[PDB]
C-alpha cells in the first residue's frame, strides 16, 4: 500500500530531471572521488525541478550563502557551475549563479551525510571563524594551508552540531569564537574544542 | 532507464517511514486545511528516516531556529509536536523537540511551495522584524493581531526572496529593517515594501 502510494509520487517527477541530475551526480563523483550519500539522487532531482519550475514562473532564486559557498567549497562550486551548463544544454534554461551555489551545497550535504539546515549552520560557523581570525590577526587569506584550515573547520563545525568529540594570541581568538557560538547556537566550546581551534588557527597563521 | 533507476532508490526507504509520514501529512491537512505541496511526502519521509537513523547513531539533532519556529508557526509546531508522538508510537524512538521544529518547517515549506534554505531566510527576516519593532517601540507582543502581523511578515519575506511585488515612528522602524535586509541579504526595500511595513507595524502596535 505504502510502497505503491510512493510509487505514484514518481509520476510527478519529469524524466529529464532524473536524467540531468544523474549526469551531475556522475560528474561530481569523478571530480571529487569522494563518496556521496545516495540521498543526493532524489534530493538534487527534486531541487532542479523546483528550481527550473520556479524560474519558469519568473520567480527569483536568491542564495544568501553564495559568496561563502564559492570560497569554502571550491571543488563543489566548480561542479555546480558545470551543472548549470549541463542544465542549460539539456533544458535550454538559464539558471542564476545562485543555483550553482545551491547545487554545490547539495553535494556537500551528500558528502557529509547531512541535511540542508545543518549544512547552512556548518557553513556559517566556518565563515564566522575565518572572519574572527582574519580580523584578529589582521591577516589576508589566500590557496595553500587555506584548504587545510577550511577542511578542519568543516569537520569541527559538523562535530559541533551532532555531538561528536575529537598560544594566547591564537587562544584569545578562539575565545571570541566560543562567545559567538554560545550566543548564536547555544553551545559552549569544551577544552578539547578550544585546544583544536587554537592549534589550527595558530598553525594556519 | 530513467525511470527505473529512480524506482530502485525507493528500495532504500523503509516502509514504516512512508507510513508514519503519511499519518503526519494526513493529520496536518486536517488541522490546517491549508493545501500542502505534494513535495512534502518525499521530503518528510526522507527527513524522518534521516532523523531516526541519526538518532540511532547517538548523534544530536540541533535546530538553531527552534525558538523562532515555536512562536512564528504556532499551528505547524503543534503538529510537529504531535508528529513526534506519532513517531514514538510507531517506532518507539524518542526524537528531541528540535525535530518537532524541523517537521514544522517542512510543513511550512509545503504550504509556501518553498525549499528549506528559503524558509530559513524567510523565518530569520520575520524574527528580525519582530525584534526591531519590539525594541523600537519598547513593546511586548502577546495572541490577537500578532498572528495577523506575523502572517503578513511571512508573505512579505517570501515576496522579498522570489521577486514578487505587492507615520515616522513606524517608518523610522521600517528604515532600520531596510538597513538590516540590505546588509544581510543584499536587497534594498522599495517604496511599496516600506509602505507595506510601515502600515502594518503602525497597525500592529
Amino acid at each position: 500500500g505504502a510502497m505503491e502510494k510512493f510509487k505514484t509520487l514518481l509520476y510527478d517527477i519529469p524524466i529529464e530531471c532524473m536524467e540531468v541530475s544523474e549526469e551531475i551526480i556522475s560528474y561530481a563523483k569523478l571530480q571529487l572521488g569522494k563518496k556521496l550519500n545516495d540521498s543526493i539522487y532524489v534530493s538534487l532531482t527534486d531541487h532542479i525541478n523546483f528550481a527550473i519550475q520556479r524560474n519558469q514562473k519568473g520567480l527569483d532564486i536568491k542564495n544568501a550563502l553564495l559568496w561563502e559557498t564559492k570560497r569554502l567549497y571550491k571543488d563543489e562550486f566548480a561542479i555546480g557551475k558545470e551543472a548549470l551548463v549541463m542544465v542549460k544544454n539539456k533544458t535550454g534554461v538559464s539558471l542564476p549563479e545562485d543555483e550553482a551555489g545551491f547545487i554545490a551545497l547539495h553535494i556537500v550535504n551528500a558528502e557529509l551525510n547531512e541535511e540542508m539546515p545543518n549544512i547552512i549552520n556548518i557553513t556559517k560557523v566556518m565563515q564566522e571563524i575565518l572572519s574572527i581570525v582574519k580580523y584578529h590577526f589582521k591577516i589576508e587569506f589566500n590557496s595553500l594551508h587555506y584548504y587545510r584550515f577550511v577542511t578542519h573547520l568543516k569537520f569541527f563545525a559538523q562535530r559541533l552540531f551532532n555531538g561528536t568529540h575529537m598560544y594566547h594570541r591564537a587562544y584569545e581568538c578562539t575565545k571570541k569564537i566560543q562567545t559567538y557560538i554560545e550566543r548564536e547556537y547555544e553551545h559552549k566550546l569544551t577544552s578539547d574544542e578550544l585546544l583544536y581551534l587554537t592549534i589550527h588557527i595558530e598553525r594556519v597563521v
